[PDB]
């Protein structure tokens, strides 16, 4: 039925910041809203929990999800590879939109971006997959902390993680 809530407890430098819960849209892309669930459970034995932000631009995104090797360059599904686009029926329409990170088509591992704004461009590259339902002012607070190249000027992180209900 109805569509699962997951929440992040996101803390800066160690310091508690706040919660962001999200709607996992597992209505449209269950597959892919499947994998983010587990992963913010924990219930494979890994995922979000303790990993950090590592790429946050102005005005664009918040990057994670990389819990394997913290830069961008690691992560991986609940799937025992990577898998592919779902579909891209939900498009990049705002502010707080939850959509998959990837290095081309049918490369989704766990990295995942929060978009701080409309981001059309992106449409038919990254699958959409949730968005944000409380907590969008938290990813706002953790928008400053970025730059123009990505890099963060405190470490962000997934202090906890978990589904809600
Ligand atoms: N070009 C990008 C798309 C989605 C997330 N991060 C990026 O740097």
């Amino acid at each position: 039925m109805v569509n699962p809530t997951v929440f992040f407890d996101i803390a800066v430098d160690g310091e508690p910041l706040g919660r962001v819960s999200f709607e996992l849209f597992a209505d449209k892309v269950p597959k892919t809203a499947e994998n983010f669930r587990a992963l913010s459970t924990g219930e494979k034995g890994f995922g979000y929990k303790g990993s950090c932000f590592h790429r946050i631009i102005p005005g664009f995104m918040c990057q994670g999800g990389d819990f394997t090797r913290h830069n961008g360059t690691g992560g991986k599904s609940i799937y025992g590879e990577k898998f592919e686009d779902e579909n891209f029926i939900l498009k990049h329409t705002g502010p707080g939109i939850l959509s998959m990170a990837n290095a081309g088509p049918n490369t989704n591992g766990s990295q995942f971006f929060i978009c701080t704004a409309k981001t059309e461009w992106l449409d038919g590259k990254h699958v959409v997959f949730g968005k944000v339902k409380e907590g969008m002012n938290i990813v706002e607070a953790m928008e400053r902390f970025g730059s123009r190249n990505g890099k963060t000027s405190k470490k962000i992180t997934i202090a906890d993680c978990g589904q809600l209900e």
